[PDB]
């Protein structure tokens, strides 16, 4: 029993982190086979922050302008190319610690683990979710760029995020491992603002199911709702719409607990109206939205 | 910026986990040098949960009664002995992935990372605190016994916890790696209950400092207090007493933020007596007590291992 925000074990990713330096900029790179992936803004200088022409900047670089270090060993860059907003540095040696892996682009509401790194070495590991507005609420300082987010279902590592920047409101933006940003952001230091953050409704419902599984029932009620009436209410609290896909996805948890999905929606509606009245759910006094239905099933069984 | 409940990177520990099976029971072991450590209750049968004399049951057991598997390779057990509530199985080969390590016993209020494992395979990692009542509020299912808790300092892994059991209230109990239980618990099938828990005051204060460092400042005020005055309020609200050592340890954070400890104590006193009035701190609607002062320092300065 118990319920914790649980990350994946980080060892398979730790063995892939390296340090990449270009000019005076140092950040992290991901070394898989004979390629090191890192944010392309490592090639920017202090005058190229607003409107960098990355194709023009990259063509001027030599292989030896990139210093790549794995532990106390320099890797020799033998080639470079850019794919969207990531740089791919070809090196002369394959990483012997490369795990089984794939690159996956995730949808808002999906969760993943982040291995926060500085100078190629790990600082710590934590869980994150892709917010509906395509930001993540991370913990990242200067030098963290190039840290990755990942899931490890099975023994396969699915890389889904690479860190690039912090928006003025304190949240974070980045790309997939093909170099495409999540959301409308660009790798320029120009004024950019994320959409209004909303709550990930299907994840709140998953977490209420987790609470029942762990023995807690105080928030249940005798009512039900239609899906359309639920959405009319939840949007007034800046909750994301719940779709029929979401209802289908909660079928398994509904079957395990004997609580129909639309009956749990009626519980959530009352919680939004009443608050918690000095109570907690799974040790929280707010409704958590960073556990997916899949996460709940992994942890509770 | 930002602030998250952050676990230590687990790679150094993952390479030490193995599976240990005795009779019908399977759980995890920790393989360091040429010894595998696991809970001694692995030896119990259904007719020994009630009241077992493990020292008598261990004589009856022979080396080949312990199946140890590291991945798909079987380790050969060449000896066995007990240390308190931990079984030590000597194996014929040293773990080539053994990290620099030591065994340490932690104090209540200290935090550590748990590598939850099943069948010898690491499954997830999260940060815990040793509660004042000597339990931990973990997430553990059947087959997780022998999962371990650890801290890392530079290149050194300090192992501090091995998991043994779940109490009726759903919190968890275990031992250090020399097999001494944390708290007034025993490894017998019997009625056991956690003591009433209290909140870790020095950790709440550290987290309030983390909040200010991240620009969350609504709870600060003009007032200050004394230790005696504060501690009288603490006792009233089931908070752990705040000592002078605690004030000293927060010293850094006080100087960095310009909020003296007793100044921040006056903030915490008001939060206790008045609550949060519908506001949050670092995304929480409760006062969080599972970050130590050192936890805050290393997250806010980007310390690596
Ligand atoms: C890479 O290591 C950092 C990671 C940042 C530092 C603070 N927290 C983080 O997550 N990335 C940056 O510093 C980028 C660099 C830019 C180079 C040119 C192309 C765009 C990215 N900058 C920022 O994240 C940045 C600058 C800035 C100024 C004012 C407010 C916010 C802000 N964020
Ligand atoms: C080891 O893998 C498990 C871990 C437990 C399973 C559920 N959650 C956990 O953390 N440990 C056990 O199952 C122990 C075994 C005992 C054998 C005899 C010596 C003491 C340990 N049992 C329990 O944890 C247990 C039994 C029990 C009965 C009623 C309420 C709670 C309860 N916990």
């Amino acid at each position: 029993s118990g319920f914790r925000k649980m990350a994946f074990p980080s060892g398979k990713v730790e063995g892939c982190m390296v340090q990449v330096t270009c000019g005076t900029t140092t950040l992290n790179g991901l070394w898989l086979d004979d390629v090191v992936y890192c944010p392309r803004h490592v090639i920017c200088t202090s005058e190229d922050m607003l409107n960098p022409n990355y194709e023009d900047l990259l063509i001027r670089k030599s292989n030896h302008n990139f210093l790549v270090q794995a532990g106390n060993v320099q890797l020799r860059v033998i080639g470079h190319s850019m794919q969207n907003c990531v740089l791919k540095l070809k090196v002369d040696t394959a990483n012997p610690k490369t795990p089984k892996y794939k690159f996956v682009r995730i949808q808002p509401g999906q969760t993943f683990s982040v291995l926060a790194c500085y100078n190629g070495s790990p600082s710590g590991v934590y869980q994150c979710a892709m917010r509906p507005n395509f930001t993540i609420k991370g913990s990242f300082l200067n030098g963290s760029c190039g840290s990755v987010g990942f899931n490890i279902d099975y023994d396969c590592v699915s890389f889904c995020y690479m860190h690039h920047m912090e928006l003025p409101t304190g949240v974070h933006a980045g790309t997939d491992l093909e170099g495409n940003f999540y959301g409308p952001f660009v790798d320029r230091q120009t004024a950019q603002a994320a959409g209004t953050d909303t709550t990930i409704t299907v994840n709140v419902l998953a977490w209420l199911y987790a609470a029942v599984i762990n023995g807690d029932r105080w928030f249940l009620n005798r009512f039900t709702t239609t899906l359309n009436d639920f959405n009319l209410v939840a949007m007034k609290y800046n909750y994301e719409p719940l779709t029929q896909d979401h209802v289908d996805i909660l079928g398994p948890l509904s079957a395990q607990t004997g609580i129909a999905v639309l009956d749990m929606c009626a519980s959530l509606k009352e919680l939004l109206q009443n608050g918690m009245n000095g109570r907690t759910i799974l040790g929280s006094a707010l409704l958590e939205d960073e556990f997916t239905p899949f996460d709940v099933v992994r942890q509770c069984s």
